[PDB]
């Protein structure tokens, strides 16, 4: 199981990197906006913190407003060429289904992101993109339920090598529901991932074998 | 099923009531604190707005420092005092189990809150509380799946009159979770609400008929 | 079980109250753009055509562009002065919600439709909206399996009177899923319900009956 | 729950109602081919046979090669003056579901057969015919299998009062599963009725009685 | 929940219904036989011993080697003469079906004995049988799993009087098969039901409390 | 849904009686033992405690070495007679449920208690036990789940108004397990109640709210 | 499946393991304050106890008051070289989880205990824990059902080698309920096993075959 | 799928072994009780008609009088060394299960008998007995239903080489609930297989095809 930090900030994923040992980064335009640095100054962070880094897939999508599969494949090129650790993350639109197919025929890596069902997660798969992010958050915020087990489950029955990262997760029990389905990532905000390694039952205990020791 | 605010701002609290039909305003201290203005203030100003909507709950919480029964029936006496909108809110504790037993003796309406499982939830229901707060984000957060369909299936086969309010939810499929449950009222605050009434498919069908309206005479 | 015809075509509508008995007619923007006359015609022809009728509940859409629930509710009064017969269709948004709890005031009849949530559709009946429009068609056309049953359900346990009407149904095990369900009304094509209507095997059996009635005196 | 045979034979109509109580009669026009007596005969000794019997239906079906419904109500009023207890039997296509609605307005009672799926029952209900006949060793000779359930539900959770017929059955095992759906009759031949009171245990505790008997004064 | 001894010993009989309050008794050639007293002996000492007792049903079966309807509806009506609490027990053969509604219409009280399914049972409901017996034990020992709910679900959907005694009972496990599938009376050797009142549960805390006892004043 | 405190210690009686409302009181002849007082001293302080309280069922079990149903009616009509409050515990053997029928019938109240099986709990039921105490957590401690659903269950559907007390109750998930399934009672230990009205995670949000309040003004 | 004694009293170490094959010890803070001796004491004698005994792992805790990843890797380590079946216990805190990957990276077998989530023992695993061990007890006594399933199922997925030890088991069911999960090794006291090895239908079997064998020649 | 013959008569143990195949015998107590002969008598008995027969395991229980693994590990001893199908039967007690533990360390094939629950089965497994003989009938007599599928199922999450023969069984349908789980084993008496071998079904049809061989 990956956990790849869903963050644009070179302190959190220093430090989770360090301590968590996260596998991996995902970013998208609003996290570099939050970022408060320049798209291709993030980037350049990016490209020297993990400079020799192997295995460190960092997801970074090109410009939203692209609409044709050719100027995708003509800026995603130039960002792949920043860091040998990018991943160039497309929506899953036809021109970035277009896109995504012809970037993985070329040898780069892709992201097929914005997945909101099982039907746009197989074109992905079908495609030999490197990565196809299904989004649960969004989804549940307007009262459905999230799909992710029967892309897990298609996936496995067609032996697909695309690894499935579950996206816009915000508590622990959404990792444990990923993690129950057989997803192989799943992306968080740091604080999604702190939270989730603590329990008010490890304070209680705590307390209880603190009292047991001053007692001895 | 009734939609209850879970805020201490009152901007908020006027709108959602004029727009939304909120059926109470739920609030905690860290609500208060998030309010900017003086606990006693808010209480003023929500006791002024809402002085003679009848079936309005108000649920406020005492002292959380308050360690005695004896404590707390005098301080949520004193709240309860302010509007009879109030329903004085206490901790599932044996100090807050023995003082709502107490405060419905007395024809207080109480809120049992910080509920976290089945059996916390059924004590609260023995003594008459008002109403019983089951909480679900809090332990969502730290990876646990939240009991509530229990505690709804439990007051239902013992006839219990108190009414549970799933609270700490995050989400419109939180709310559906709570309603498809058969909980009673579901506490939230106003951003929760607003997304929950808005969908994406609601926006393209939208577009579609929008163009349609243009391609016709 | 309601069968109403979602067309604004009157030569379909007028077979199917004949031969289908159908119960109402819901009409969309689209629907008023591939009739091919202008809308304020549409109307007027079903404003005479069911003039006598009364319960035949006929939904109709106002301005696909109206973003203000004030610009809606001025928009369907006056499409609803036009027949006591017509049900004003909001779309579910936040002014679409706000018009259709104010519409329900004054004692318009509002069909809250493309929902597509079950938390988008327990505000409308929170409202008192008549109608409920949940899609079905839609989201399946995008991979998507259609929270109809959960909508059933929360309205059966809350004791709403807001009746379901399951639309966007392309086909005869769609409205027998909406039937098994427990929804109140369905809205399909005129060609939706003539399939659902036949079956091969009838065909077969009916071959199998005319043979025997030849070799028979 | 209702035991109809599904025979044109006297012999045996006149045996299951003497001695297995047979709550009415089904018949097609392969049951009256098989008759060897021509259809109005059939029709003259079914009408003397139960003259005065009262609640014991006798479906019997129309002309198979009627197309038109102005046709069909035609020749089942022709039909139906025969006596009161026949039930005039109408195949599930367009003109017959047409046929049935204006039979039932006139009040002839109508049993619409060649149903083999929930959506084509759901219209017979929707137009008050007095019986809907769904399929099922038809469907199960070509491997399909048997809605029988869905029908049921439906018709139970609408309050319709359009009674069931199960027809095409071909052994007790079937009559079970009609019965544990809550179908209100069952339709079969003479030898599937027998069949299904008899079981080889039976002959097995009779063999181990029978010798007892002899082993006692 | 009744409990039929299935005895033919008047000893355990008398037993049974001073200390158990059995509801009733159910006897079988092979009980009989296993009496060791003629079988009119043993019908004038249960017809003497419960001569006033009402409410108490004594099922006795006729001769098993009766083939015909009538030979059994006039060795039957003898023994039904012979006291007021005995119940003609009849096979589920075809013959008995047949005598037993001829009874039941002559108001002597009759257990359609012998059913090893759900449909050689429904009929026997049909014709008004005041019991019928499915058996378990026989079909168990030749490796069949025990039809029993789907009887007691049938018989209830349907609203038959009829009252279901689950026979061929051995063990008390199958004792509470019956009673969570909701059957009326089970009936069961006096040795089943001595051994399904006792667990080693039982004795092991009576050995606790007794050693508790004693270390107390 | 009843508290009944399992304890034979006034102090723990008193509060409960007092703090958590319990409903009643069990005691079995270890817990007396332990309560260092002798038997009958044990009983007069309970009698007085509770001399005016009505409908507080006390259940005092009699001699476990008793093995005769007339030595168990001699005994525990003598301890019946020291208080109305006090409910008779004897043990599901055969003479115990020939003594609790006998008990039943003369009006003395009885507790069948030390039963592990669905089918202990009929005869008991089946002859108007006040209480029947199905024991949990002997069975678990030596790796058996614990048919407790199925005693709920039989109770209900043979409508029986004996009512059941989950006993042997070590933990609040064993409480929140015999109410989901509908029992009567849930007899546990002063320690059990207490730790099942109390959750770590209630100590979190109060600490969360206790930092809140301060930083409010 | 590996039997852990939760224990630090050496009599009970020593016993368990000559007779029923322990494969390991675990010990808390708690333990170690009722084993009497100070804590260096029960570790020297752990040591020699099990000087040469290799695969007998024993989990020993560390300052449960520690706060730093660098202060617990530090007083770790020392416990670690007194002997070499030791495995340093660590809290699943945020230090504790930075201390485990530490110690798991220098090659010292760490035990990340106090987990009751399954979100907290995947951070645990995804470190390299030699053990991770999810308390079932605590969370019981508050009502909560006890997610093992899940870390389980979870591990055997994504193939962690981190074996699962479930602690705080406090009857055989629950032994039995880790065993039908899957989970690697099941951590209990000494009365635990005992009882686990014993069911009253072993002596009520016994008696049964001693009577047999002394009826006998 | 193995059929022992739960009976301590020879006439019955001949006769499965000659017709049905059965694959060993258990016997306790109460069926040598029933024997009518001495229990050294059944045992010289059933030593000499399986003398040279291999893998035909002969369950033997120990005085029931024993509480000392020391007493219960000499008392088997010596009938171990009867006959090598013998397969000494002990209780699931606490000095059965440390006997049980003993012999086995020995090389005694060892059956721990009187198993009422997966508890009191999994240290049978835990100490290598050959044999554990989970109890179905006595339990059911009393109104517990019958744990033999946890049994077998925790027996195969944790490769356990111990055979699950499962006894008190009375009818057919318990020796097919058995087979159905996973069951090893499964210890009858001679007339609970001959009727389970028997339908009223098939002598019915014998009676149709009877028929129709006489108009042919
Ligand atoms: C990329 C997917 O692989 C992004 O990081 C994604 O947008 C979301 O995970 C997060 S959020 O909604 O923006 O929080
Ligand atoms: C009262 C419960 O009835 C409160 O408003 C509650 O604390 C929580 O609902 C919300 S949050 O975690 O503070 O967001
Ligand atoms: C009104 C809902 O009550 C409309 O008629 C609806 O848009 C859809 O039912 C149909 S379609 O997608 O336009 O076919
Ligand atoms: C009428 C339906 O109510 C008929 O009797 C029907 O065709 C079938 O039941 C029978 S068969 O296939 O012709 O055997
Ligand atoms: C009557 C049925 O109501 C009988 O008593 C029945 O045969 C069986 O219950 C018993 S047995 O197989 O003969 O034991
Ligand atoms: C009476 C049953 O109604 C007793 O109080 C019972 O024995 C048990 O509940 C408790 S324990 O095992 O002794 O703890
Ligand atoms: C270590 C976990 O591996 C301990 O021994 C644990 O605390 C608990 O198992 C037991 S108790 O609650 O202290 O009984």
């Amino acid at each position: 199981m990956k956990y790849f930090l869903d963050s644009a900030i070179l302190e959190e994923i220093r430090y989770a990197y360090e301590n968590w040992a996260i596998d991996g980064v995902t970013t998208n335009p609003r996290h570099i906006m939050n970022s408060g640095k320049p798209f291709l100054t993030v980037l350049d962070e990016f490209a020297s913190e993990f400079k020799g880094v192997e295995n460190f897939p960092i997801s970074v999508e090109i410009n939203p407003h692209l609409d044709n599969a050719k100027d995708m494949v003509e800026e995603g090129t130039k960002i792949a060429k920043l860091s040998s650790n990018f991943v160039i993350k497309i929506p899953c639109t036809e021109p970035g289904l277009i896109a995504a197919k012809e970037f993985e025929k070329q040898g780069i890596s892709t992201n097929v992101t914005l997945v909101f069902s099982p039907s746009q997660a197989l074109q992905p798969a079908r495609i030999g993109a490197k990565f196809v992010s299904p989004f649960v958050g969004w989804k549940e915020n307007s009262g459905d339920d999230t799909y992710i087990q029967d892309i897990v489950n298609i996936y496995k029955n067609y032996n697909y090598n695309t690894e499935i990262i579950v996206a816009a997760l915000r508590n622990g029990k959404q990792i444990v529901d990923a993690a129950k389905a057989g997803a192989h990532i799943v992306t968080c905000g740091f604080d999604v991932y702190k939270e989730s390694f603590q329990h008010a039952f490890t304070d209680y205990g705590l307390n209880k074998f603190r009292n047991a020791w001053d007692n001895t």
